[PDB]
């Protein structure tokens, strides 16, 4: 009766701090990656190895998603928390009309359809448990369905994800399952993998992966069962999409 | 020197009234039809007198190849695309939770309502830039602008809510070129009312295709160039999604 | 049986173009002001005096609001369109906590409570008519209930007004009354009173852009359009 | 060096649970009460052993003079105001259309839900600035974030939706000073369940004051400083406003 989390892309960026947060809480974790970074994580947590499982996976591929669920279930028997931390991002700034079909598809499959696929696998398990926490990621300002100049596909996929988070919240509330979204603001470079303490050492201090990690950790608690369908902005009042 | 429109699925339902409106305003139209040859046949004969202004093209608008064909055929006969009216869009009539969706169902919704638009924009927007004139019309649903959940409609809500954001993004990206992009949200106009006129509703008030069509033709007007990125609801204050 | 519009602050700014629009459409109009702009307008439409009436009013004063309704009804016997074009605005950029109590109250009273007062008078008239068009103004992005740095009070009252336009659309639908909001972007200076043609020769949004949206919402066959917010910003961010 | 909270209407309903939570978290609290004196005497009995961290002040929150009184009383005893929990909220229980509103009913809704907050912020924000620390908590209703209409609740909806905006504005203007401002939206929590613990509700699930209380609790934390301008729904995926 130790709760189990499944987190996509949890060895780098924001997802690394999320993983470290849940382990620190006593949770067991399945972490996906898409390899030297994973190996250093595995080594850092040598002494708690039974509570940490690594699986290689491309979240745009249905089969790989089926396999991370199968491997989590095989070793742990349960999935209590699904953190859809993985979010393929086209860093290039260009207009929708200039998008390659490969880029469009990567955004949609990577950010919206990957979540559908996962849910299709994980919701039934959560129903059997009468417990589930789904955490999706948005971007700042997401709940207002905004356009994002030069981020067409990403924004479209994530805004669509907003709708989906909400629908899943209403459809699965019956079964002890909550679905929420966290929106990180502009957390840049080294600060993605950094702690609050570190940012505070140097508007104000930079936002960090820990800021996200502590918000996700709060939504995953047993007594957060009434918080569902909500979008938590963790941006420190710093505008991104404008 | 007269304005040409491209309307997907323009011989049935809402599209029928939209096509009838634009023809009545003096516009030329390329209309697409999937399967129903009978529909396009009775619109053929109705408009024999204005044969020169009207053109039927068979197309499955979920197929990239067919999307290229309609654009190539409109450009062939009329040399321009002034208005793009994305009237087509698959709809799953069965009410079912997302966790019950077959992969094929999910993909039809995304591909038909979101990705197909991207594919059309990709073809038609370059032509509009050249023209220094464009009117893009997309369809949503009541309340879409707030990115809501919609129980039993997860895939459709998600795809149209992503389309809300896409519509606004395209509006920001293409404003320099004299191109507007807007969304019309029909209410739950059921059945024969979709191709009825307002006068026909007043004799029987219900919403109709005309209510939608006259909104679209207001937006396609030349002096409507400052209206862009807006989601106009034509519902009559009547909740659909709760 | 010619339709009648009541427009607040319709002698200058955006309101001016809206008045001129409805007049051109063949309508009759009661315009408020809170003076030489009224006289120049009064001079321009000497020919059609019968269709244009001017009433002085402070929109933040409930007594004046009752007076405009009375005067319109005495003269015309009906109110078909209500266009709440007036909207005091604090042009200074100060943080919320720097507001004087009088500044706060002007924004709330001027932008939210004024509309309630007017609706309270005009709605019964519209129900009896089985017809009404209520038009409110917001600002760009208002539909998302956004904050607005240095425009706290204005934004709060205008965002509240969004809620109000929607509630009134639902509550009054059964009487042939629609309520809709128009949100203009940054129309600055002369462009507020400008025509679309003029702008094309100098494009900045104009008062006529707002006017033609309002005119379309006011048509007999726009009965199905209600509780909507229509942005006429031309894809220019204002509030960020 | 214990953090001080000021909470309007904190001896009854949701307010009571929030008050009990903050006490359990080690904080001192100034709680305001309007009419009922028996309720505040009973709470004052319950917490005899922590009298020093609990101050009661009589106040009508719709009166500017009483607002100065509570801030003044708080500063006198504690020398600081760390959290402002605007729990009070006048509510017209009678379900009527806007046109049937008395000039006086409208005015109480605005004055009590919106202007009252402004007056308090006018008094408390400058204290927070000097401390370089602040947590502002306002209340909304389910779905307030999308500025909806609410039939038969027009004045309350309008005042609460205006408050949404005010909250975000305060958040952007005051981030420099380490002040955050957030909204919590309770769903329909009924009667006794307002003063109930989550624990009580399980042994009966219904939402409680404790569900709201623990959210505020989380938002007041020192490490919650990157969460600002966010509207958190603690509904339970139960729609009320339709």
């Amino acid at each position: 009766f130790v709760r189990h989390a499944l987190i996509t892309a949890g060895t780098k960026g924001l997802g690394k701090q999320v993983t470290e947060k849940l382990l620190a809480k006593g949770y067991s974790v399945t972490v996906t990656y898409h390899t030297t970074a994973m190996e250093t994580m595995k080594e850092t947590y040598k002494d708690v190895e039974e509570r940490l499982q690594f699986v290689q996976a491309d979240v745009t591929k249905k089969e790989d998603l089926h396999k991370i669920v199968e491997e989590a279930m095989s070793h742990f028997g349960k999935i209590d928390f699904l953190i859809n931390n993985a979010g393929p991002y086209v860093f290039e700034r260009k207009k929708l009309v200039d998008y390659e079909e490969d880029e469009w598809n990567e955004m949609i499959q990577g950010n919206l359809t990957a979540v559908f696929h996962l849910l299709k696998l994980v919701v039934p398990v959560m129903r059997k448990q009468n417990f589930g926490r789904i955490i999706n990621y948005g971007f700042q300002g997401a709940d207002s369905a905004p356009g994002w100049i030069y981020r067409s596909a990403f924004a479209a996929a994530k805004v669509g994800l907003v709708s989906l988070t909400k629908t899943v919240a209403y459809e699965e509330a019956e079964y002890g399952i909550t679905a929420n979204m966290v929106c990180p603001g502009d957390i840049i470079g080294e600060m993605k993998e950094a702690t609050i303490q570190e940012a505070r050492q140097l508007i104000g201090r930079s936002g960090t992966g820990e800021d996200i990690a502590r918000t996700i950790s709060f939504l995953c608690e047993d007594d957060s069962d009434m918080i569902t369908g909500t979008i938590i902005e963790v941006t420190g009042a710093v505008d991104v999409i404008h």
